């Protein structure tokens, strides 16, 4: 399969990314609490549904929510302001709440069953989001030998996500509060602006009724 790209909604962020986030890849966005990582996650869940001429892949999206950050009303607002039908945008985004890190790891196996079901239909899964991927791993693995166990567990989780990305031609997008194909550092700036830098030029964008934009 040819590498597809999903537009982030910001032309500036898209140019930094080579046209958007790639399928058969894991893109990780990291930053401090309140930098806009979840906003980007929400905008991509809408953008993936658009035709390629509009920056999408005619795809559906899976959203693994670890900290209760999924807002369907936000997807609706983003869809309405991008000239999409809000009810239809919601019907193409499936959300699952991860209750702890072990549950989060099992949800990746369940995502594979949903990907298989939709494979070769008119709306195949083209995006899998894991919001605050490390949140549960950081709060649960405190102690002596807990740190080596945290590392073994995340390594296995990340390898399961890499496997899905390549096998089913999906863009995996993960957020992390301070392994990936691409790492993007996100920070707040002056005048409510958000700044993105590739880790290993800078994009500048705003958080608006259109999700994220120039
Ligand atoms: O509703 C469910 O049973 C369910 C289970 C797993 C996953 C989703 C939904 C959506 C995101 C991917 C992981």
């Amino acid at each position: 399969a040819t590498i597809g790209r999903i537009s982030t909604g910001s032309k500036s962020l898209d140019k930094l990314l080579g046209g958007g986030i790639e399928t058969q890849a894991i893109t990780e966005v990291f930053g401090e609490f309140g930098s806009g990582k979840t906003q980007l996650a929400h905008t991509l869940a809408v953008m993936v549904q658009l035709p390629p001429e509009e920056g999408g892949l005619n795809g559906s999206a899976l959203y693994i929510d670890t900290e209760n950050t999924f807002r369907p009303e936000r997807l609706r607002e983003i869809a309405q302001n991008r000239g999409l039908d809000p009810d239809e945008v919601l019907a193409n985004v499936a959300c699952a709440r991860a209750f702890n890190s072990n549950h989060q790891m099992l949800l990746v196996q369940q995502a594979e069953d949903m990907i298989k079901e939709l494979l070769n239909t008119d709306r195949p899964v083209k995006l899998l989001i894991v919001d605050s991927l490390t949140s549960h791993f950081r709060s649960e693995y405190i102690g002596r030998g807990a740190l080596a166990e945290r590392q073994q567990k995340l390594a296995k989780h990340l390898a399961d996500l890499h496997r899905l990305a390549n096998l089913y031609d999906i863009a995996v997008f993960v957020t992390n509060q301070v392994s990936a194909t691409l790492r993007v550092y996100l920070r707040k700036g002056k005048g409510g602006k958000r700044i993105a830098r590739l880790i290993d030029g800078e994009a500048v964008f705003s958080i608006t009724e259109k999700g994220i934009e120039d």
